[PDB]
């Protein structure tokens, strides 16, 4: 028995498959992965290297990781309808270092949505390699909407002259019209990248417009709403484009890749090209929608952009608590992750933010529904109408605990 | 089961395990994990981002993985006798991008051994972020001894001036000098990187001196000789600069880390800091030696540097087959995987080379010994004279199928 070995290792992993039980995990980048993938990234393919591609490997001994490598990309541009994929990226933030580093060159301008509005670090944040190595401008929803505004964002794209938009957010609640940016990027000479990460389980559910068609580059982590392992995924139509990316992922970033993680993605790719994997999408918009009812009604809220057509929304609290740290702080208190989060035209400090951010692929993959969703989201205008009386805030962690062990895990 | 949905994958790995079963792995880089860290990659942290660093997350929820990164942390920091670590880096690759991007500047001079003699592509191979984002000037062996010539390294770095030093190498079997290189980078006013990658276990056994002490910096794999999961780590004594590698980590280059890989860190880095770690590399060193003898012997073959004191050396071939590609192509076809290799001052193309590249640490890994790695060392002897006679390579196949047999694997 290896665990006899290494206690406080592995009773450190099992304070967390405790913690992520009898917690409500509604952080939307979050999600639960099955037996499958899991198991897959706990072979022995971590004991082989394998740099270079299916059959263009620097070593032997790599038919059989070739064949598994090749079930990844084949079922990627199966389920997403692309002509090429590369799956070796690591992470999100590198499948995105690789596009940057094939498209563009150290310096150019690239318009990237706002970190208020929902871009990703890797989409022009000073403090990442995206903000340093390039002249990020960032475009923003409209003021009162809180809406994409195209013809807003063209006048914008037509002043600054990007070589590259990046579209693509982590808290945008709304259908992006692909189509429409493809136009933008086409109207003023852009390479258009989008970062289906958060979306990319809904694109390939059938619920979100896929940018594939639209995309000059596709990225997107495997991890989130595709319910993958942690990793990353390159797609294009474009063979020229598809010759760069491979080049510039290895050996332009990374080493050899992480073929035991390849299975799982692999995996995750066979279960998201399953009927089964509709419903999920289906029941991840409406256990989304029912949360976000409930803020809406309650006079003191306001889910933003009056409500959500994907898997997340945000809430304007700064009627009920200091801030959004703060609203957060509290929840956690109950058994409920979320995320402080920017909101448009944030009012607060980054530190503070104006409001919180929910999302529902967790929740529905433990299995729950509707009514789950809006008690939940009850709970939560709850306990932040009632921050400062744990009498209450106490009252409503013993119903967490009450719905979580009513649900399970695995 | 979850083999029941997706057989086309499960039936590709059932396959890996029996390739690396029948297989012969001389591959410098390989290794054979434990369960207990395949096991532990194959755990639920994946569900869990973790973004930032311990009691300084950017999410609740954590906490449980701030123990379990903790212990990594902190393994690496006693088994390295380093101040500081950072376990997050994806790779090797991302560890080393990580120290540049906290000691010098885009078009700033870097010094690294040369892709002939042991370069990493990422210690700044025109192909790689590293040559194209910094000015790489690398330096050689001696082409009389194939030894570190630490007089002619402080001559050129006199003459370069170099802002970062980079020690450390893929194709190197002697020691290296860890304070001569600190002190050639101290008289010319530079920082000392080291990679100590492949030797990261002999450093972690006591059987190659540490770098810990001279480097400004450690960057690592911890797989290889560490023989963990596939994944960097990054070793400073000096807090200031432990806090810009801390930036340049998350969120300069990353987003969230690999938290299951990062538990099969704390794992490994605790199978290593156990006493039977060090007759693991006492037997890592014994096995390399016992196969270097046998090339040596031998008139038509020459051992690189006329031996090694580490887990590879190189053997030149180009007196028994045009170039290493083929001996390499002629090994594969008798169960022996290992690569060509660029020998000191190559002669032939990158892609042919006159050299074969041989480790013991995957064999050692399977409890083999002295006279097992003679016999290989025979054998590779046989079928590379023998290069096309093929009723010999055939028996030879059978042989190493014996030993194969003879030893498993898990
Ligand atoms: C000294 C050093 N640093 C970093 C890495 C990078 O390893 P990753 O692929 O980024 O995790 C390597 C790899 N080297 C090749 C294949 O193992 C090789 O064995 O020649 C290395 O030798
Ligand atoms: C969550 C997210 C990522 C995550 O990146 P990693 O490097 O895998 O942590 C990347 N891009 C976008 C748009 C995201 O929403
Ligand atoms: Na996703
Ligand atoms: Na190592």
């Amino acid at each position: 028995d290896y665990k006899a070995f290494d206690p406080e290792l592995w009773n450190a992993i099992d304070a967390e498959a405790e913690r992520q039980q009898n917690n409500i995990e509604l952080i939307a980048s979050e999600n639960v992965v099955s037996k499958a993938v899991m198991a897959a990234q706990g072979t022995l393919l971590t004991n082989k290297t394998a740099e270079g591609y299916p059959g263009k490997r620097y070593y032997g001994g790599t038919a059989v990781i070739d064949v598994v490598e090749t079930l990844a990309i084949e079922r990627a541009k199966k389920l997403f309808g692309a002509k090429f994929a590369n799956v070796q990226p690591h992470s999100g933030s590198q499948a995105n270092a690789a596009v940057y580093m094939s498209l563009i060159q150290p310096g150019d301008t690239v318009m990237g949505m706002d970190l208020s509005a929902g871009g990703h670090l890797t989409h022009g944040a000073p403090v990442s390699f995206s903000g340093k190595t390039y002249n990020f401008v960032s475009y923003n929803v409209d003021k009162e909407s809180e809406l994409l505004d195209y013809d807003a964002i063209l006048a914008q794209a037509k002043e600054v002259r990007p070589k590259l938009i990046v579209a693509g957010a982590s808290a945008y609640s709304r259908i992006i019209d692909f189509a429409k940016f493809r136009e933008i990027a086409d109207a003023v000479g852009a390479y258009l990248m989008v970062d289906m990460a958060h979306i990319a389980g809904l694109v390939a559910s059938g619920h979100h417009p896929s940018p594939v068609p639209y995309a000059h580059v596709t990225t997107t982590t495997t991890h989130k709403t595709l319910r993958g392992p942690r990793g990353g995924l390159i797609l294009t139509d474009d063979e020229d484009i598809a010759k760069k990316l491979n080049s510039a992922v290895f050996p332009g970033l990374q080493g050899g890749p992480l073929e035991h993680v390849i299975a799982a993605k692999a995996v995750a790719l066979k279960e998201a090209l399953d009927p089964a994997f509709k419903e999920y999408g289906e029941n991840v918009i409406k256990n989304a929608a029912a949360m976000a009812d409930v803020f809406n009604q309650h006079p003191d809220f306001r889910v933003i952009s009056g409500g959500t057509n994907n898997h997340l929304f945000l809430v304007d609290v700064t009627k009920v608590v200091e801030n959004g740290k703060v609203a957060q702080n509290v929840l956690e208190e109950v058994n409920i992750t979320l995320n402080k989060n920017s909101i448009p035209y944030e009012q607060l400090s980054p530190f503070k933010t104006s409001g919180i951010r929910v999302g529902s692929p967790a929740i529905t993959s433990r299995g729950m529904g509707e009514a789950e969703s809006r008690q939940i989201a009850e709970w939560m205008v709850e306990a932040l109408e009632n921050h400062d009386k744990p009498e209450v805030l106490e009252r409503i962690r013993g119903d967490v605990k009450v719905l979580t062990d009513a649900f399970p895990l695995y």
